[PDB]
C-alpha cells in the first residue's frame, strides 16, 4: 500500500510563514489590536477565522465579523506586497519531482484562501490550477478542523489512513491526529521540536530536503 | 540576599526579534547568501560574527563585514515598527521602586540597542547596560553577562538572567546564573528548558505577575 501524501505550503514548502507573520502584524496594529509578533507566529496555520476567534478569547475581547472581515483584507493586501520575498524552501521541489517520478500521490491542504495559495505556489514554479490542492475556499472549517486532508485525501483517491501529512505547525499535526492519519513535523514554519511531537508529530525534520532523506523512515 | 537582574533585550523587553530575522534576511538576500528564516531565528541572540560562522557550517570577514553593515542599515529602518513588550516596562519600574538592582545585556550593538532602548523609553546613557561594544564575545560567551554582573556591582551567583533565546540561557548557565525563559522571542518552551531555563514565563508581563517564584 504505497504512501499518499498531503502537504501543507506555507511553512512546509515555501519560506513564507514570516512574511505571513509580518502581514498579520500590520492589520492588527492598524485595527489597534496589538499583539506581540510571536503570539501570532503561534497561530500560524489556522484559518484566519479561529486564528482571529483565538487571539481573541487569548486577549481577554472578541472581534465582530466586520472587523474581523476588514482585518483578512489588511492581511491579503500586506501579504501581497511582501510576494516577491517568498522563496521556495530547500528540498521541496526535489521532494514534489521525486514523488512525481515515483508514482506516489499528493495533493496541498493549505487553511489560506486562493489568493495567498496562488502567491506561494509561484515560488515553487507551480499553477494553482495545475495540481492537487486544497484551499480553505474548498471547505467550512480550516486548520486544526481535519476538513481540509479529508478533502485532501479524496482529491487524490486515498484512504486518510494511507496518507502522510506533512506540515510545519501544530496546527497541521492536531489535524492530522483528529483524522487518525500520520503527521511529521517541518521545523521551516519557525515551530520547534517539542511543541510539533507535542500536537502528534511521529518524526520531525528540518525541512523537505531533510525529510527527503529520511523518506524510508516515514513513507512506503 | 536579594536578586540582581540581567535583561536581554531584544526580544525579551522589546518585541524585535522579527525586525533582527527580517533585517538579517534583506542583507542575506542582497549578498545572494540563501537562507531560510527559521535557521536565521534560530541563532538571534549570539553576536554578529558567531552568527554568520555558525551559518555557514550549516564567508569571507569582508563578506561578514558588509552584511553586517546592512543588518545595522536595514534594522534602523524597521526602528518604527519597534514596540515594548507587555510588561516590560512595569517590570523595571517595579525592580526600581523595590529597589532591585538590574542591568541590560545585548549581544549587538549601541546602534541596535538604542533604537530598541527608545521602545521603552530608555536613555542608554541614564541605565545600566552593556552591549557586544563592551567586552570580547557575544553569546552564548558569559562575557556579557559578566560585564553586566560587574556593572551592578553584584555577584553573578546571585544574578538572574532574563532572556528569550537558547543562547542567553546557555551563557546563564556557563556563569553558573539563574535563568529564566520567556517565550516572547518566538523560542518554545523546550528549546528554553533543554538550554538550561530554570522557568519560562509568556513575556515580561507573566515573568512580573510570578515574581515571587523567581526572585527574592
Ligand atoms: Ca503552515
Ligand atoms: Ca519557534
Ligand atoms: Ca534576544
Amino acid at each position: 500500500p504505497q504512501t499518499s501524501f498531503i502537504f501543507d505550503l506555507d511553512g512546509t514548502l515555501t519560506d513564507s510563514v514570516y512574511q505571513n507573520v509580518a502581514a498579520w502584524k500590520e492589520a492588527l496594529d492598524a485595527e489597534n489590536i496589538p499583539l506581540a509578533m510571536w503570539r501570532i507566529h503561534r497561530k500560524i496555520g489556522m484559518s484566519g477565522g479561529l486564528m482571529l476567534k483565538s487571539l481573541s478569547r487569548e486577549t481577554g475581547m472578541s472581534i465582530t465579523d466586520e472587523q474581523a472581515e476588514r482585518l483578512s483584507e489588511k492581511h491579503a493586501q500586506a501579504y501581497e506586497r511582501l510576494q516577491h520575498q517568498i522563496i521556495a524552501l530547500p528540498g521541496a521541489v526535489e521532494l514534489l519531482e521525486t514523488l512525481d517520478k515515483e508514482n506516489l500521490k499528493w495533493c496541498i491542504a493549505t487553511s489560506g484562501g486562493i489568493d495567498t495559495a496562488t502567491i506561494n505556489l509561484k515560488a515553487l514554479k507551480l499553477d494553482i490550477n495545475k495540481i492537487n490542492i486544497v484551499t480553505r475556499d474548498d471547505v467550512s472549517y480550516g486548520k486544526p478542523d481535519p476538513d481540509l486532508f479529508l478533502a485532501a485525501a479524496k482529491k487524490i483517491g486515498a484512504p486518510i489512513d494511507e496518507c502522510l501529512v506533512i506540515g510545519d505547525a501544530i496546527w497541521d499535526m492536531l489535524a492530522a491526529r483528529r483524522c487518525k492519519a500520520t503527521g511529521v513535523g517541518l521545523l521551516s514554519g519557525g515551530y520547534d521540536i517539542g511543541e510539533l511531537e507535542r500536537a502528534g508529530a511521529l518524526r520531525v525534520y528540518e525541512d523537505p530536503l531533510d525529510l527527503l532523506n529520511h523518506l524510508d523512515e516515514i513513507a512506503s
